[PDB]
């Protein structure tokens, strides 16, 4: 759920950072 924690971006592919979810398009949030 934490955006700044993961700092990953989801697009034409699954989240790169393990544990992060694309629950905040277009970026993956860590928990």
């Amino acid at each position: 759920g934490s955006i700044p924690a993961c700092g990953e971006s989801c697009f034409k592919g699954k989240c790169y950072t393990p544990g992060c979810s694309c629950s905040k398009y277009p970026l993956c949030a860590k928990n």
